[PDB]
């Protein structure tokens, strides 16, 4: 059993690359300056005390002064050159942390890509936000409060119980490590309830916000039933709340200042009057004053932040185990173990008795088993519920189905690799999206290396190298959000021509026309039946007189295959799609 | 320059409430508490001299270790004391400062709702979510820093000027105040810089992280591709950007500090030689040197963060003239000084020549105008292109029209009150939004003082009744987005049970069916038909079959009145209306 450690002894692979040399070297120099700096930080005070021996001896200048003014010099100097060791380990140390983060980074992304439905059971605005913002922040505080904090106090602390010893070590060592006990005990129980009250400030701060966004962005609504005083009085008490939280939060962290001070200022009391007692039998020089003074406050300047060093580490600390924990995480979607690469000759789909659900208390498809000949028109129809969705989902092996197969040019593709499976599918969802760049690379994200003419002959296929034609930057017009908007057409008509650039041999459909208007709704469906000239092609709609044309219709019910044949027999069998379209006809 | 001074005395009067009490006697406390800490740090270094001096003599009234003991102990009580009074002021003012931030956050957002057009031009994803996250974060830093750190550094500067004067000669308050002005020039000019690098860094910061959130959001579209091997590239390019961003960032940092230290360990080298040099010739005693050390420390260790809190003042004084100018901002669509409420006895609805654009270059409403009567059920139908969306917003008087004008029962919509106007309206657009609560907050919206029976007569007019009564938690089932997921049918159940709540006399159905499926699209119509009963309705659809059953139908094109009439009428006058109920035909 053991945590923490194991985080940290996981991440120093990270830290130390061992395949970039220059980060080694400068991960050495990093520690090679920590120690100058600890070095002359201790050195400064001997020097102070010095002086103010040569102030109150003789020494070793005959005017007395030349010593005192030396020493003082290097006092200073020891200032200087402790802070600049401090900045040049910071600057030569950057580099490595933000590589090690980087790459942690990058690694934690390739696994989430390989994940596939870990995100379809949790793609909440909120969360995704929150974890994409957060993850870097607090690895790097954690990071460098740790080994620029911890690890210097820690060496500077040994060194100081050290030097204390030789001189005086009888009972002052003693007290140092009792307060240094006390100090750290205190701020670690006060921290732990100064954690809970933050966590309650945060939330209710979030609550607040929340509100304050779901009031702005549905402001239409607000003044669609002119909701202005409610809203406003809602927020107010979402402010008082997170005020009230706020305030107990600083009184917490006021309580713990007040501790932190009186132990460090006992401490203080306790050496200083001790170290002037043994002066006054002659033991120790004002210059030991001085010196124990100047050496507690070094020790103790760093210990000023601990209970947020402390905060941060642990919270940074968690994190980062949440990164290894998804990153260690089993992938349900696909076994494909030695696999052989799917090779799709004679486009056909085979559905052998599927049986699938999303969860085992409720199921979905009752043993579904169909045909697909290879070029062939076929349409999917059903109510609402009937599963559909599902099937498209399954046929590009989004999940596996709990009994039963399914088969492309009657290879199974569970069998098979991800890559050449989904190669020879493509897809056109009811929602489709566009990514933040130019319609030259939403159009070319098709192919990887994709060129220029695969992508006019794209754009010309689906009927919208014209309207790039009338842009001012052509291909280069960057679409989405933060760039010009597209109507539904348009953005139906860009996803066509992504999927032609793919040119898959099989295309489903999936309710392309379900919210565009029927002009619109009229020319992409021409466009698709253009399209559909030399492939296999899976119509889904929800609209019977769209698909009518089909080479065939599976109308699907309670998960079933209801009725399967052409528009018009399915029309004479006065069936469920008969019923269906009669009810649509008028 | 004088901008943030405007905006400093726009804002005292949130943090000293002068037409409001008790809140200022917590503010006199805690500048009470800010001179007692400030007397107390000044104070103690005196207490360190003169036990210094009570060292290195031999005389004194009372015995030389009875003073030191009584000094050092002094000192430590006096430690103890400065740090008391600091969390003591800080306990005291959290409350005013909390409450003046609050208060300054409920103005700007009711001046927010009383502002119409500028939401759309204003609609950018990051846009919201960053100023509603990052607007009261910046207005506490720089409150906190303005108030506890600069204020009380400028007394202790004065003070420590004044002190050195009297107790030391004019050359050490020279070069102090030569050493000061050195330190804050330079910390401007490499703040500034850094400020700039920054920046710079924070935006390809946030580009590498919309990178990765666009690609972990389109998961399913980048599967559909087998595109992981580009978006990991494009995510580590990005990255690495950021990566070099920060890297010189902190190095600039560094070379800040570096600069910040060389100052103030040349002013206090320079000091303590020239206080342990006067000593020599007898002008100050030994314990001024460690006076001098102690004061000067006192003074510079605040000004340590002086790059930070320089940054944050600024950002702070931008965003709070920034929000200043958000409630100084003039609303488009003013009600008229002493309008009258709205009167609502005959709901009939006119347009006399209303010519209206969203911008002067583009012109959609050209001289419409139309007579709904009251009680009757009317449709308008027409193209994408048509504008009739822009007659819905105008009658709730989202805009004023150019040339024309609207009158509800014969009284012109712009010469009454807002809130009568738009609660005489109820309107169910095509995409409905849904607010962050549960079902029962969600229909009782439609009225403040809406009732859980309301709520159920409402839902049953809606026929959602009774799938709100399947769920477990019933009508506290939390819905919309972080919660229960609703269909596009359940959305605009919700929504007709909203409407249904306000019980407006006029009704405006804009496209709601166009995105629902065919056994819900036929529900919801024959609930719309019921809702109809004493009501004006006008239902906007494109699919005319939808509204086929309409009293009369407004035919719009090219932003103009084609052609009107009845159903029956207008398929016989074999008019546009006519043409496009052939194509949709089918
Ligand atoms: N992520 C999910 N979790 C649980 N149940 C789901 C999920 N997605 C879909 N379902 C259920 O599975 C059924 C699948 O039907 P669906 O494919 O949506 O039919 P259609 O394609 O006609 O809309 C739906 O009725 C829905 O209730
Ligand atoms: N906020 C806006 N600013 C500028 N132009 C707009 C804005 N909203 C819509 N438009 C343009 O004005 C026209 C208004 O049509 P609209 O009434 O939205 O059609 P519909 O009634 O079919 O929704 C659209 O063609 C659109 O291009
Ligand atoms: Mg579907
Ligand atoms: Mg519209």
């Amino acid at each position: 059993r053991h945590d923490g450690w194991q985080t940290l002894k996981r991440f120093l692979p990270y830290l130390w690359p061992a395949d970039n040399a220059v980060l080694r070297r400068r991960v050495v120099g990093a520690i090679l300056m920590v120690l100058l700096g600890k070095a002359t930080t201790l050195a400064l005070p001997f020097a102070y005390k010095k002086a103010v021996d040569a102030m109150t001896l003789g020494g070793g200048a005959q005017p007395a002064l030349t010593v005192a003014l030396a020493f003082v010099l290097a006092y200073a100097l020891g200032r200087f050159s402790g802070v600049l060791f401090d900045n040049l380990r910071n600057i030569v140390f950057e580099r490595v942390g933000q590589d090690a983060t980087r790459h942690l980074a990058e690694n934690v992304f390739a696994r989430l890509h390989k994940l596939s439905l870990r995100f379809h059971l949790a793609r909440r605005t909120g969360e995704v936000t929150k974890v994409i913002e957060r993850g870097t922040k607090s690895i790097d505080t954690m990071l460098y409060f740790l080994l620029f904090n911890i690890a210097p106090t820690v060496i500077e602390l040994t060194a100081v119980i050290v030097i204390f010893w030789l001189n005086f070590g009888l009972g002052l060592v003693t007290a140092t490590i009792l307060a240094v006990i006390a100090y750290v005990w205190t701020t670690r129980t006060i921290t732990e309830w100064r954690t809970h009250l933050r966590e309650k400030m945060n939330r209710l701060d979030g609550q607040a916000l929340a509100r304050a966004v779901d009031s702005l962005l549905n402001y239409e609504t607000v003044k669609y039933f002119g909701a202005e005083s409610r809203e406003e009085a809602r927020y107010a008490s979402a402010a008082r709340a997170y005020a009230d939280a706020a305030v107990k939060s600083e009184n917490s962290l006021g309580l713990l200042n007040i501790a932190q001070a009186l132990i460090v200022n006992l401490l203080m009391a306790g050496a200083m009057a001790w170290t002037v007692y043994g002066w006054s039998q002659g033991k120790l020089t004002v210059g030991d004053l001085v010196f124990v003074n100047t050496y507690l406050t070094q020790l103790f300047r760093p210990l000023d932040m601990l209970g947020m060093v402390y905060r941060t580490i642990r919270q940074g600390l968690i994190d980062m185990a949440e990164m290894f924990r998804l990153i260690d995480t089993h992938i349900e979607v696909a076994d494909v173990p030695n696999a052989p690469a799917l090779v799709v000759n004679r486009p056909s789909v085979t559905f052998d008795n599927v049986v699938f659900g999303y969860d085992r208390d409720r199921e979905i498809l009752h043993g579904l088993s169909f045909e697909v000949a290879a070029g062939s028109r076929v349409a999917i129809v059903g109510p609402s519920g009937a599963g559909k969705s599902t099937i498209a989902r399954l046929l590009f092996r989004f999940y596996d189905p709990w009994e039963g197969r399914i088969l492309i040019d009657g290879q199974d593709i569970a069998h098979v690799t991800q890559t050449s499976l989904r190669a020879a599918l493509g897809i056109v969802p009811q929602d489709s999206v566009l990514f933040n760049d130019t319609i030259g690379y939403n159009i070319a994200y098709g192919r990887d290396g994709a060129s220029r003419a695969e992508v006019d002959a794209a754009a010309k296929g689906a009927a919208i190298a014209d309207f790039i034609a009338r842009l001012p930057q052509g291909y280069d017009t960057e679409v989405g959000e933060r760039g010009l908007k597209l109507s539904g057409g348009e953005k139906q008509r860009v996803a066509i021509a992504r999927t032609l650039v793919k040119n898959p041999p099989i295309l489903l459909f999936d309710e392309a026309t379900s919210c565009l208007d029927t002009r619109t709704e009229q020319d992409i469906l021409s466009t698709m039946r253009a399209v559909a000239s030399h492939r296999t092609t899976i119509s889904i709609a929800h609209r019977l007189s769209t698909i009518a044309d089909s080479d065939t219709i599976l109308v699907l019910d309670q998960g079933r295959l209801a009725e399967q044949g052409s528009h018009l027999d399915l029309l004479r069998r006065d069936g469920l799609y008969a019923e269906m379209w009669a009810r649509q006809a008028a």
